[PDB]
């Protein structure tokens, strides 16, 4: 005798055959991450609630209005990654709900702690509820929604821009904007716009200031041009770069990605500008005041910004 | 002034312009792994030889004929595969190619070791080609493949069954026949048979012996049944099941998969019968006369056997 649900808010009561496992009665069955489908209704878990696969309309309604997909796999490679990431540590750093290494989550551990330091509203009330949950400490259903919503499984690895531009995808970001313009000395000036994902992020540069001095771009003529930005109303902008040595001083960027090794081959830290700079990686936490090394991704926060 | 190819059989000759980049004038363009789509002719690689896209249907062909393929995406995985395990080292471990711990591989290896032990012709050119190199101690291009054909990426955990199961999906297993026959108290008796796949993998256990005693099934009547082994005619069989302790004889069986951990997250072992028994992890050896340890796939070598 259980409960089943696909969203955990509404529960269904269902009374389970007690020799007929839950495979059978319910379809695709899990319990906190397990696949419970080919166990038998066993007296330890009588009155636990179970996930199932939306099977009825209801269901199909319920799953939509929490997770915002039709993907019937959704629900499956979550619970999947639920199993491994309710098992990591979530050790609370410089006040920050970080992860212990482990399964290659380098990656997932940087895009957690800048979410917490960036303004991001979600769509899906899933995500939303596990964000907020996830910036009280208890964050593994945060990461393995994470995961499913980005189509990665547990130990993939990952990129944090990539994780991130993802999961800029499911927020609201309809009030951001960007006005961009190209000086083309043969087509002339042209003003581009960008609203949403694409006006927080770029990937030329690290410096938001030397964004708004002019990146080179080839004009469609062919040879270079320069676009720089000319209106930018968002809460925050995402600079990223192919990983470098670069100097990260205080006071001047929110947070960044630091990425050491070969594209793929690598290992993310994190680097936030509190009254100090602070190294985050994982469980561990390193203080300076300045800082040299590889980044590929500085976060920087806005209001409304005019050229 | 280049070479292009999609197989490396067959060679294209193309001069390519010297200020346009790669992927321009080609398409998506690699060399030795590395995407250099972005990056222009430079006089260092001037007469070698790159892996393009299939852009006429000369070399969609040509594709087919040595992968087996249609998929748009896979020469691009391929390459990006071949980029990580060219760059892992292979060492001769008692006379057999392993691979030395990386990118969590370990699956790989207990793959790529129990693939030399046991006899297997595959469909697909390149596949066998680069077996035959893998054999000789060049097993890096195998190794990519084994992740395309798979769909892995370099670093995803990966499960040295369903491995299997896929690579022996690309072999001719033709001449492979499995009879079956199970005994219903109520329903009678019903003689199923196998060929292909399926006439070679069992996942109830890993006792070749027991299989032949007969596995329990419930059959079509509900309560339970068994199952045993009429005819079993293929160079090998593979039996599988969950990992538990489970003790190796020398001699009585050709090679094992050796799994601790929790699924996914757990790191596989070789085990293999010759004149003694070798544990193999990746470039590490040991040996024992005895060995019980956690299971979950052993290999048998077979002729033409009949109950
Ligand atoms: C479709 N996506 C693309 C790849 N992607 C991925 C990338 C990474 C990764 O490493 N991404 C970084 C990166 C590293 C190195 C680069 N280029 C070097 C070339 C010369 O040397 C210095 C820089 C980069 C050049 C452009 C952009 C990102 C570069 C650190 C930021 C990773 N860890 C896991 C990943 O999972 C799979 C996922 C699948
Ligand atoms: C669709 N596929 C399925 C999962 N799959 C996968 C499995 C594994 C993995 O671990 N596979 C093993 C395994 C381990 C543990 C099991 N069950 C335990 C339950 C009770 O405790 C003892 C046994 C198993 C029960 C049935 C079958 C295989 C079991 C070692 C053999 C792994 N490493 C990477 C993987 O990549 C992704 C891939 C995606
Ligand atoms: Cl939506
Ligand atoms: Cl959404
Ligand atoms: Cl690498
Ligand atoms: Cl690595
Ligand atoms: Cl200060
Ligand atoms: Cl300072
Ligand atoms: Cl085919
Ligand atoms: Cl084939
Ligand atoms: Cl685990
Ligand atoms: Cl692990
Ligand atoms: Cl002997
Ligand atoms: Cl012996
Ligand atoms: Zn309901
Ligand atoms: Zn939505
Ligand atoms: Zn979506
Ligand atoms: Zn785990
Ligand atoms: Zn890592
Ligand atoms: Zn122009
Ligand atoms: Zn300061
Ligand atoms: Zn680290
Ligand atoms: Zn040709
Ligand atoms: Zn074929
Ligand atoms: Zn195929
Ligand atoms: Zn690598
Ligand atoms: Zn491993
Ligand atoms: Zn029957
Ligand atoms: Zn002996
Ligand atoms: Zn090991």
């Amino acid at each position: 005798k259980v409960f089943t649900t696909v969203d955990n808010i509404n529960l269904h009561t269902q009374v389970v055959d007690m020799s007929m496992t839950y495979g059978q009665q319910f379809g695709p069955t899990y319990l906190d991450g397990a696949d419970v489908t080919k166990i038998k209704p066993h007296n330890s878990h009588e009155g636990k609630t179970f996930y199932v696969l939306p099977n009825d309309d209801t269901l199909r309604v319920e799953a939509f209005e929490y997770y915002h997909t039709t993907d019937p796999s959704f629900l499956g490679r979550y619970m999947s990654a639920l199993n491994h990431t309710k098992k990591w540590k979530y050790p609370q750093v410089n006040g920050l709900t970080s992860i212990k290494w482990a399964d290659n989550n380098s990656y997932l551990a940087t895009a957690l702690l800048t979410l917490q330091q960036i303004e991001l509203k979600f769509n899906p009330p899933a995500l939303q509820d596990a964000y907020y949950r996830a910036r009280a400490g208890e964050a593994a259903n945060f990461c393995a929604l994470i995961l499913a919503y980005c189509n990665k499984t547990v130990g993939e690895l990952g990129d944090v821009r990539e994780t991130m531009s993802y999961l800029f995808q499911h927020a609201n970001l309809d009030s951001c904007k960007r006005v961009l313009n190209v000086v083309c000395k043969t087509c002339g000036q042209q003003q581009t716009t960008l609203k949403g994902v694409e006006a927080v992020m770029y990937m030329g540069t690290l410096s938001y200031e030397q964004f708004k001095k002019g990146v080179q771009i080839p004009c469609t003529c062919g040879k270079q041009a320069t676009k720089y930005l000319v209106q930018q109303e968002s809460p925050f902008v995402m600079m990223s770069a192919p990983p470098a040595q670069y100097e990260l001083k205080h006071g001047t960027f929110t947070c960044a990605s630091e990425y050491t090794g070969n594209y793929q081959c690598g290992h993310y830290k994190h680097i936030t500008s509190k009254e100090t700079l602070y190294c985050i990686d994982g469980a561990l936490l390193t203080k300076s005041s300045e800082y040299k090394g590889p980044i590929t991704d500085v976060f920087y926060k806005e209001n409304s910004y005019t050229t």
